[PDB]
């Protein structure tokens, strides 16, 4: 519309309607013009002893929008009357606009550098609903509409990783260039508004429950089986049998197993001894993929890396943010009392113990001359009648990730936790575009010299979820996510005395109980 | 109809409609009357030093239309203009046509053998509409149509082996025999013809197409993640941890694994050193069922039987065919230079090298006193969040294969490639009815004598095929089947100078790219 | 409309629907007030020796859009897509629009030079309609929209060379000048925009195939020709004659000849010996006009120059391009590893060879004293029944010419490729509105001072292009244009290490073939 008009307003709300909540999250933006308005091609040898850290691609003068955490849409209030009321939730639609943009232009003449807008500057916004090009915001980077409303953010800059060869920085012949000026796109001058709106496909809820109940103790306690075991054989050889008694869960007979599981190295915690001077890296689990070793955290879904009031975590398998944002390229050491470590004991009734052995199989024929044998296992897969809980989410984790497009997988649940989209919300490009400075001279060779700038405004998204609502007969009161702190110094979840944002503690999502 | 008349013409071609395409493939077959008219039952003990070869079945005097490989249908052309242009493509129907019959009665009077047809003489003619009678056609046999259109075949004999005892050559009280003749048939004379049409069920397109991308990297890598990394210990046991940085694809987090792996020996072909002197068999790769050992070529999906570049080959996980059809019950001895050896290539960016470990895993616990440990695994099955790419198929490979009816199956897609089917094309049997000899007195005992004859006609199979376009913004060129040869002393797909139809190299389907 | 709205959007994408593909193309560019707002009558003598050189014409203050080249319209890959796939392709509509106009005035007050954007300044756009100009656009020149998307440009300043007199810099009685400012021209401010629509007059399809076939050797090889020949005298001087046998090509009687042709020195080029320390330019072919020589690069259409697997070149009858653009006005030396040689070799089964004699005729009369002479020619003209291949196009190389406006032509096939038009796109001009400076008194003489400034903005071009499908019978695969390189340092048509655009071949349009 108008230089002195505002294209859209302040929406930052939540609205519980039964079934379903709405919220809206608004924040301000800052572009900058990300490598002066070109595209650079970006590769990288091994570093740090690995050749896994070896890629071939190209970063853009693009930025994007990401919103792809719990913490963008959802209060820590509104997080606690979720986790604590439902049994579950599920994302199903969302809405998106960028408005109020502005494009400042900055000289420095003399060192005095003056910022002055730039009114018939425009910004170029598009959404990739074809998914054409590499999808990189369900992988768990920076750059996120911030937690806390007032904070201004910087947009990531847009860059992705094609195929290189042989481990090394070289692409191959099949590595493919993206030009995203190649997509049609909406020009904004600061009149101008964008809008988006999209729909999530049918997923299922996240479980927000943890079982009341052991999975290998679903038997009647006060009932024996019909059912006998083989318990030895007499001092010639003729198998002997018992019948499994009430309450004896080590023996009775059992329909259903328990998830998955690759034995996590365990660490201790806190309170507790490790062994000293150690390197992690080559200990670590691996997975080979094109002639190469990758750490692959945290794990596939299906175990548990912690007992609850154990000190002992199987890291590799454990979800660890930080207490707070840090500098980018950042090699500093982190202690325990600036991470948030997660953990998945809810789970422990369900899923196997990431640091021990999954159990036993036999290792031999017995005989007469012979004993039997049996031998412990590090890692089990899939089997009929498996049953297990997928990773909790987290006010601070991811909500989404894109299933890679093969043609073909198996139960699609983000390692990350979440959600997993054969068609996630769209990527949603945006970048400055460039303004020449004084050419005065015909070259048929591409312009280089651009006025210097960049753009600002604010963004709004809006998402409706849906609630699966709890209809528990548990008779004493359950567990509840508190506000419980001793003597506290500061308010947490609120600015300190300098304004920024502190949040100690990470909240997952597991409350309330449910029996098998 | 008649005589003197043609009961149906040739039809020879493809006719491409945007989303479609319509194949149709004429042959001129011939077909003997097997077993002289009776069903023999056959078996077999052990062959070779293996138990496995034991079997227990009958030979059955009729003979089946097989059209279960790609070039009965694809020209090598329109195979080129197939997968140079789409990202998929999938069977919707099949319509067969027999006719043209002739029937020749053969006589070696004095050893002057004259052939005569003979007009008043049948062809019978089924099919096991039901699937009541063991389906042999998706086992990777020989006889099918041939893939030079003047080329005239002739039937395979249809047999089948039943359960066999103790992995011997007798059969057990649950050994089947299936009479053919107890199907209602047509009969055909020489004016005569039989059609039949059919559809196939709903499948997934397959995946003709390659990834532009590696599955641990897609994250952008101009940004780091929000997660950390345990990386070691202080002197005293405190654990310590990392941000995980942009780009160092070693470290991050991951929310999709690759497709599941099992260990195949590697082996070098052209100019790659190998362990001589080797009989493979006792090293190859075996699962066990009914109390003996099977080789299982080419191994469960999931894996890459070779790396770009790499002259290595999982030999035991490739399809491997014959640059020409050779002899029945041939022993020869075959180099490379004789035979087609595929290559998976292009899944490697997803799916594990199969002469490669898969990973390792921790295989104790660390404390004070003892350094953690990991250990390498040569297999490891399917885990949730999963990921790989199916074998791909070939101009010279099979398309589909019967899905086993047990009640309880996972991820149904054939190990040779193609598409694997609940209710496949059914078996098309077809066989020379008997003539009585001249019988001059009468017997109680079924007649031995018999005219001899053999038959012979057109065949017509016509498929509609449903094509996945290409929808790609990759801005540089991508890689294209070609007829890339350096001076040429004949055509490659073409007759040579006696005629021979001349075919030196295997074609894929994977050319054109798609990020992930 | 106004300061800030923006008056287009940013289109760049392709379409492609059966028998039609529309291309999208949308650039930034940059204009400079030329010659400081004033026409300028520019001329020249001899140069380097040759009066050729000599000119009489005027520079204008105007700059233009030129489009006429492929590469502005087609991705790589895009022309990847209809090269390998079709059998031609022509061009039926055209769209362009002009938008989001910035003026920026630029003042050097003290040296710090300040670039301020004035929001009240205009620029002048029209189209030529009427073809009332010299039109310059289909002549090879520097200056079309960037091959790459994301490249800014310089619109290149408008002028002319009109008639000069007897190869000298003076003007005739019949030089005429042009005045821009005498057409009808739109004023545009920084709300507003500009387009303009046109269709293309109906032009045959450029074939985009190669001949599969030997223009000489059409006939049947199995068969002898019912025609006859003389091959001899008898020892007394009567005629003798033997029948044409089958595949004898060189003496069978032919309905059809080879185009016309105009030998062209021939030079090697890699692996290839050169006479040494030669200057081409006395030796070269050259065309008489107005009293003064010319080079004539390419040639008239009808030849190929160069064969299939040869190293030769008749270097004057190619188009040579640049691997990348170059500054104006170099007088640098480039090797052939800098330069992207195009061949016509596809063309070699019915165009004669641009290096060697097209053939020779009989020279005398014969007698009983005078044996039968012949001699070579090294050109010959249209012939009845001549058939030959247009020269083919490349990705990039121009799309159309203007036919000159002459009363009579032949065959108004482009030598440099392309289509040649009556009525080809119109010049499409603009130029900054001049802005007087402080003037405070009046004088009859033309104001001379004027506040320096430069305009920019987008344009887009949209093109609807014609398809002719593919209708081969071949059986075996065809050669197809493929990403095939070895060992790759950097992805060829995608920016380097430092954003430079880089494209290491030219791409010709004839890989699919046909018979004659």
């Amino acid at each position: 519309d108008g230089v002195g008009n505002a294209s859209g307003d302040w929406h930052c709300d939540s609205t519980w309607m039964g079934d379903r909540v709405v919220t809206k999250s608004t924040r301000t933006w800052v572009l900058p013009s990300y490598n002066n308005h070109q595209y650079r091609e970006i590769k990288s040898g091994s570093v740090d002893g690995s050749n896994a850290n070896a890629y071939f691609g190209y970063s853009t003068p693009w930025g994007y929008f990401d919103f792809n955490r719990f913490h963008s849409h959802w209060s820590p209030r509104d997080w606690q009357r979720l986790i604590n009321n439902y049994w579950g939730f599920r994302p199903r639609s969302l809405r998106v606009k960028i408005f109020n943009i502005q494009v400042k232009e900055v000289t420095v003449q003399d060192s005095t550098t003056t910022i002055a807008n730039n009114l018939t500057s425009t910004v170029q916004v598009f959404t990739d609903d074809d998914y054409q090009l590499p999808y990189v915001v369900g992988n768990g980077t920076e750059g996120c509409l911030p937690a806390f409303p007032p904070q201004v953010f910087t947009l990531p800059q847009y860059g992705y990783a094609t195929l290189n060869r042989d481990n090394t920085e070289n692409p191959t012949e099949r590595s493919s260039f993206f030009c995203l000026e190649y997509f049609p796109s909406k020009m904004l001058r600061t009149g101008n508004n964008f809008e988006f709106t999209y729909n999530f496909e049918e997923v299922p809820f996240h479980s927000s429950f943890a079982p009341s109940q052991n999975l290998f103790k679903l038997a009647n306690p006060l009932v024996d089986q019909y059912l006998y075991r083989f318990v030895s054989t007499n001092n010639t050889g003729g198998v002997q049998f018992n019948k499994n008694l009430a309450g004896r869960y080590a023996n009775t007979y059992k329909n259903w197993f328990p998830g998955p599981m690759g034995r996590t190295q365990g660490w201790n915690l806190g309170s507790g001894v490790n062994r000293a001077s150690v390197s992690a890296f080559a200990t670590t689990n691996r997975m080979e993929l094109e002639g190469a070793s990758y750490q692959v955290p945290p794990q596939p879904n299906g175990m548990t890396n912690n007992l609850q009031g154990s000190n002992t975590y199987a890291l590799e398998n454990t979800m660890i943010f930080n207490s707070q944002p840090a500098n980018p390229g950042t090699t500093a050491t982190y202690l325990e009392g600036n991470m948030l470590i997660t953990s998945e004991s809810e789970t422990q009734p369900v899923n196997r113990v990431a640091y021990n052995v999954g159990g036993q199989m036999a290792t031999n024929n017995q005989s007469s001359t012979t004993a039997p044998a049996t031998g412990t296992y590090n890692l089990q897969e899939i089997v009929p009648g498996s049953v297990w809980m997928e990773r909790d989410v987290y006010l601070q984790g991811p909500i989404w990730a894109k299933i890679p497009e093969t043609g073909a997988h198996f139960h699609p649940s983000p390692a990350m936790g979440g959600f997993g989209l054969k068609h996630p919300p769209p990527m949603m490009l945006i970048k400055n575009t460039p303004v020449p400075g004084n050419i005065t001279s015909f070259s048929d060779v591409p312009v280089s010299s651009f006025i210097t700038q960049y753009s600002t405004g604010q963004v709004t998204v809006e998402m409706e979820w849906e609630l699966k609502k709890e209809n528990s007969k548990r008779w004493n009161p359950e567990i509840q996510y508190t506000n419980n702190y001793n003597d506290p110094q500061f308010v947490d979840f609120a600015p300190d005395s300098t304004g920024e944002y502190r949040t100690t503690r990470p909240i997952g999502t597991r409350y309330l109980t449910r029996p098998l």
